[PDB]
């Protein structure tokens, strides 16, 4: 006990690549949604 082991570095790439991948798959929504309304009238 009391090792204060650190998450340290790149690990935080993988979390931060976790945000961006979801931010991609959003917008590949709307642009779905989008893109079918504009072939609606």
């Amino acid at each position: 006990k009391k090792n204060s082991y650190s998450y340290g570095w790149s690990f935080y790439f993988g979390a931060l690549s976790f945000i961006i991948a979801e931010m991609v798959g959003v917008l590949a929504v709307h642009m779905f949604i989008d893109r079918h309304k504009q072939l609606t009238g």
